């Protein structure tokens, strides 16, 4: 088992430690299980990536697994057909949730809802495996092979979703598990074969394979059956795609205060490692400062330090991120090293056969309470990172809060286009579904089996409900990442602009006016008055249409001309003139800026001129490896192109893949 | 708009699904905007059945003259477009390359949901006040009679300005836009197509959105009201079943019909829904062998009376089934007879007017309170069936209901588990969605129902409900049939017991008044004994009853010349006797078809129906043990699985009927 | 800051320490001695003393310190300074608090308010975290707070109104407001022998104390910050250590109670097979309780009817259901540590050193609405444990021949505890109901300034009313564990006394009749057995027919032992006769030997583990909640069953318990 903290779950070990060690499990050379070693990493390797699996490869361990089933058999002896039988009337009674019946009812995308996952069941057998390989179940080598081969062959069996307490432990589904391995007539796998997925009776997938059934002798049946495999296995699933989406939030962070040019400064190491010293609100904060360093869009603190209400400083969902995620992230970490001992390190069956003091232990070890508090406190942060993210995206397409952006992220004029209203009211929906989720399921105990079982964990209900809620998650950050990018893009047109337009001003104030102030001391004020008279308009008219937003912001001007040129011979014709000939140039200018961004390749992006060298890495996979551009809108295009929906999926798909995993690793790198 | 209550005293949930039930599957539902029901929405959505705009001018005219008031062009075109681009905006699989065997559609709405959608949006814009044409509304009854079903994301709506995102994926269908998908059957086949492809199959036409029709279109409740009204449909079929099981628990209790006798009830406390359902169980329970009933019944600890998950069942789901009454109301209203888009047209006054009718509370209102009361019954069922299968508690059912040995036989012991499982999940479930709004889009929208989402939860624990209840009616059909065979072996071995009392004592008690008292307290100190000896093997089970009524003998003939070995000798007769005709009455059994049960000789001729539905049509029969056979069965969650797909199916609901009226 | 992980708690799991060892160190807290605090050393146990204790408070005597407080508000450098303070404080106190003194009825009141050991934890941490010289606010600003914690004067605060995010707003405001003399401000002070609410001007010259005025950046140093919410969650935290050592005796006593498994709870169970640490503790905890019970079973002894063999969940999954949340315990110990004790909450915060300032959120208090959230779920899950453990001993199907209701007489007439049996499942019902989430419940505040808030302090109630009800629980449970002691005490009195009784009547009556055979040994062991195996079953039956029904089995055995004999059925029958007479007067017997003498020599010290006893005599001995024997029993009421749980309750409550838990583990 290691001591090194990156596997095992403080300021000396972080979330991106743990991640990196977990994505870098191979998935090619095989998982030797031998009771103690496997890490998490390992599990989802075995469960997701096809990994192969077998029990380690030494006599030691051989001999420790076959010296119990021999302590067994020969305590019995100087103490096996109703032994066979006796492990028979044990599956017989667990073999009772519910799978369809037959084909008849499968339809196309729908049909096997009432099963667990493939990947859960296989991340079960492994972990079951590795349970029994620590000598303390008498469980025959020969059938831990027939789980390694079923494993190394994919096939997985069909287990019901639903029937379990997670107390005897996870019974029903372990035991259907069991009843495969052992070609129980009436037990469905599922293999691979002929290019075609298919559902077989076990011993017809065996043949197929020339895997022997196993027969179970004394103690098997509760040695497979016991244990907290399948709840372990759905929550190490579950507890990694969290991981990486506390990283994605944590991303999406440093990717808003970009879009919102706000400060760079909330994340500063005086803020959490001098002031308020919690391990996991340092490791955040440390996290989007790295982010943040070269970020051309994010005011920095060392470049800050050198009667209106006027908001200066971020709102919460932006300056309190580290204090708002710290919480969540220990107990992740938390959770992570709990399910490391649960998967890895423990033996979950009963009773437990102590051979050196020849003595057979009744215990609780199934009652996988070390489970369940996992996936509830999981579910709980998966819910306040969602509020979080949601609250920075929902401020960000506010056209009243998000610092002059365009109304909507629409990039033409917005009385025809509301690009991200719908994702705006999308994300609302998922940030809901998320909070009823993260109600507790452990508190609805029911008094199980005659109250033998009056407490039991409800583990793997569970983690059921926090898998989904990693699956809202996921749809709610995928849906910030599609809207931040578009604020990015449009945030990089403004500077483009802004660098024409600075000069124009000038320009054209010289143009009108110099003569008028020849020999006086008013150009300078003008230049100034005029530059904040417009850069404040500006912000508040965000929701107007290109032209009247131009004649609306050189109207305003003009008052600061009136004042500033006021002991000046200036006609009010002369004026004005300078007002209209200096919003026709900005509305020239805007159309101008607007083409030279969408007549070129996502690659010549000028976004690419200010983004953080780290944030540019998820720019560039969405952008280029996902195909997911900037969007212009249908009404000024008259074209009505690939949905919105159609985009933000190919995100979610890449989220749920993992294939966004190493491009959060080598940005926090 | 039906003023029948069917459609306080005056109307039962029996009455409510007798007349959904009726609702026809082959005529056409004609919608005038007033007369649709619940029953037909069903039978739009999941029947296949044909829809039209009712067949009249009055209709006709109402519908194009409030287009002509809202006209009385280019970009107005654009201006729908614009609608719909924004709210294109949820989660779906990109290609096919992701779907899977029995996978691959979880992030779209079930293809009933849409088509009672379309169903519900087409009644809603017949009512003249929203300025969408004939031909749009036309539209989607084509998609309709065509099998044409949107492909529309699961999640992403808050249910205000209504359903819009996925209402918008339904107006982008039947305006061909080039990104819309859309399920069909053609060529025998499900296929997914663009919807332009799929109309090109019908040789449908797509419409182009007009002014006010997108709004029209995609402002309102429909698919939220849809997916709610096929929830409430099953409910109302579970809190029948509820009630049957109830019942049939009561007869494999051999419980107390008292419970529900109506001065508990209508005399003493006149809840309507209270007296409705003991009514329906009273009536279930009437004409049965195996309940104790009130007319025929009238120092050691002993419960006589029944518990309250039997005792309280009327007390406990009566107010339930006034929510549920209650919810059937307010859909009827919200389904069938509301104008939910907006701005709305008042062309008799000629106005326009900005109002809210988007705001789809009154469904998720029905949805929370209806995911409360699954849980309710699921809790009550979960507790009678856990008695059930207590084998302190279940005067003297075997353990586990094990037909053979317990030693080697733990039958139901899983289902006993699994029925804690679906119970812990209800709870969960359970807890409000709507205490969780969000201020949406830029706070317009700061109060938002989550309709849909209430609703995709309420069908959710619609689906673990019908688990726990399929668990349920497997279990007492097991239990009936095991105490039908303790009710024939009583029915050999009273009279055994007298004759080895009169073999093997009657000599020694000739001139006594010793022989009534020897039996009478014989019975009752076998009865007594086992009631609690329901877990242990055949055999020893039999010695240990008649070496307790040993000892009453030894009290009752003290005067007796007779030696311990003659008595000791009675004992071992008795239990062998008892014994073997245990073992024949068992071959009895197993050796006849379920159609000659002895469990027909006891049961009420109501809860018979649902015995031969399951016994017979079924084919789920009792299980006699795979240690006892040498055989490993069929499981038991096969079976299981068989009732769990009656009770989806709807097929179980003309039998519930049946029995309740 | 303390390296010692009993003073710091752990983010991960860890056998180098365990929540007794977090305990220890937080009872050993002085009560007498001053509190100096520094910025960095205040720990739990110190915030708690100075709560709820009366401990003196004050900013350590240092050059050191006062200089860098000094330092920062020079940094940072005034009638318009002065009046934006007053602006700050006036829109925050809008909290709700009787009007008047017209409202207040017996026994209520102040229902609106917040306890004042919260107020005092509050003061006591927020002038902690101004001390660390980031805030700018003047040392005499800090001394009014200790003036007004060392004098007793807690100013009356508003329950409600807090999101916790610039932190706990309001109810800070009202102790600024105080401290600098507001003319609205209510104070609470003991003074010539009673409490008194009086204005803070007429308290601070009972103690000849000035109002501070507030200069710049002294009300955001005051009114931001986390000290409200963490002085709530500190005192609740306090409370669960407890009541989780607690539910790990309850265990324990139940086990004996039940004469149940040791087993359960041997290190190969836990140590060698499933390593959590937290697991290995509350097993070794219930295994060290265990240690040399009479009452449960032993394993270096212990090693076709439906027989259970072995213990239930409740007790033999104890560890495995307790290990989780006491991981989550010691979890929140480590962060509420930090947040109390080493942090700085206020904003925006001054750096000296470098010559700037910084704009940040230290006042998002969701460090501490993580604890509470997590130990509100926790309290539930012991609930249910303790709940399901009472009920089954409560069960008299279930719980291995203890008498019904755990009457002590016939129980016809006497159902001691099963009106507790039914309170228990409402407490645990209630504490299911708390322990739903508060922070899920987020509200965009102030203009979606605040649209993130940590919900802390609210979250804090919420787990300080399930600390309360699952005292409730608790206390029931070890009043009715105390009374099943009693009980098996009784039976075991009864057993060696009854053993030879058999034998006596057996050869009185047979003796004869088996006089050349070997018949004996078999009759006794089999009429042992049948009498062992029926009384089990009949523990609702009143005195009298239960003995006639066990010895109308055993004669049935008899019947068949004895087979070969010449003994007349009449002979059988009278020995059945005498031998339920003689079973009936022995335990009459017994009863009053137990009742007549003292509660200090109960026959439970006879059997009970000599850790256990520890418990047991403080209830029965400092308490004074004795066994009951029944009101019909004894013809007359006797003060109530729920009057003595009270008295367990309140030494929950006080705190009295909390070193007999120490002491006992």
């Amino acid at each position: 088992a290691s001591t090194n903290l990156a596997v095992a779950g403080t300021t000396q070990v972080t979330q991106v430690d743990i991640v990196e060690k977990m994505l870098a499990a191979p998935t090619d050379s095989t998982l030797e299980l031998d009771g103690y070693s496997l890490n998490l990493g390992d599990v989802v390797s075995a469960a997701r990536k096809g990994r192969p699996v077998r029990v380690k490869d030494s006599d030691e361990i051989r001999s420790k697994i076959d010296k119990s089933v021999e302590f067994l058999r020969s305590q019995l002896s100087m103490s096996t057909e109703d032994a066979i039988s006796l492990q028979k009337a044990l599956l017989e009674h667990q073999l009772c949730g519910v799978l369809p019946s037959s084909f008849d009812s499968f339809r196309l995308g729908r049909g096997l809802e009432n099963s667990l996952p493939l990947e859960v069941v296989r991340g079960a057998m492994t972990i079951r495996v590795n349970s029994l390989t620590r000598g303390h179940s008498a469980v025959r080598l020969v059938v831990l092979e027939a789980l390694t081969n079923f494993l190394n062959h994919g096939i997985t069996p069909i287990v019901p979703l639903r029937g379990t307490i997670s107390a005897s432990g996870d019974l029903s589904p372990l035991s259907y598990i069991a009843a495969a391995i052992s070609g129980h007539p009436d037990s469905k796998v599922h293999v691979v074969h002929e290019g075609k997925e298919k559902i077989l009776y076990a011993r017809e997938a065996m043949a197929l394979f020339n895997l022997e059934p196993v027969v179970l002798g004394p103690k098997e049946g509760l040695g497979l059956v016991n244990g907290t495999a399948v709840s372990a296995s759905m929550a190490t699933l579950a507890l990694h795609d969290a991981h990486m989406l506390s990283l994605l939030s944590q991303s999406l962070t440093a990717m808003t205060v970009e879009a919102m040019v706000g400060h760079a400064g909330s994340f500063h190491p005086f803020l959490h490692d001098v002031t308020r010293p919690h391990p996991t609100q340092i490791e955040v904060a440390g996290n989007i400062r790295k982010l943040l360093e070269g970020s051309r869009f994010a005011v920095h603190h060392e470049e800050e330090v050198k009667d209106e209400g006027i908001l200066r400083q971020d709102r919460y969902p932006l300056r309190t991120s580290p204090q708002w995620l710290g919480p969540l992230v220990s107990d992740l970490i938390h959770a992570h090293a709990v399910l490391t001992i649960e998967a890895g390190q423990s033996t979950t069956d009963n009773p437990l056969i102590d051979v050196e003091n020849k003595t057979s232990h009744h215990g609780g070890n199934f009652q996988a309470a070390a489970v369940a508090n996992t996936m509830e406190k999981t579910r709980l942060g998966l819910a306040q990172i969602g509020k979080l993210n949601f609250t920075q995206l929902t401020e960000m397409l506010n056209a009243g809060m998000n610092r002059g952006l365009p109304s909507c992220l629409a990039a033409e004029d917005p009385s025809l286009s509301y690009h991200c209203k719908g994702l705006d009211i999308a994300a609302a929906a998922y940030t809901s579904e998320l909070g009823h989720l993260a109600n507790p399921v452990t508190t609805h105990v029911q008094p199980a089996e005659m109250a033998n079982q009056a407490v039991n964990s409800l583990a793997l209900i569970s983690a059921r409900r926090t898998t989904e809620s990693n699956d809202v998650l996921s749809l709610l950050l995928a849906t910030h990442l599609y809207c931040v990018l578009q604020a990015i893009d449009l945030r990089a047109i403004e500077f483009e602009f802004k660098k024409q337009f600075g000069p124009a001003i000038v320009s054209l104030i010289d143009q009108h006016f110099g003569s008028a102030m020849t020999g006086s001391n008013l150009r300078d004020e003008l230049v100034e008055k005029v530059n904040k008279t417009l850069a404040k308009r500006l912000e508040q008219t965000n929701s107007y249409d290109l032209v009247p937003r131009w004649h609306d912001a050189f109207s305003f001007a003009a008052g600061t001309v009136v004042e500033v040129l006021s002991s000046t011979s200036l006609s009010l014709a002369a004026v004005n003139a300078w007002k209209v000939a200096a919003a026709e140039s900005a509305i020239s200018l805007t159309r101008q800026v607007r083409e030279t961004f969408w007549s070129a390749a996502s690659t010549s992006s000028p976004a690419l001129s200010y983004l953080s060298p780290r944030t540019q890495i998820l720019y560039a996979f969405v952008r280029e490896e996902l195909g997911v551009k900037a969007r212009r809108g249908d009404v000024f295009l008259g074209k009505q192109e690939v949905t919105i929906g159609s985009n933000v999926s190919k995100i979610y798909e890449a989220i749920k893949s993992g294939r966004i995993n190493n491009v959060l690793l080598k940005m926090l790198a």
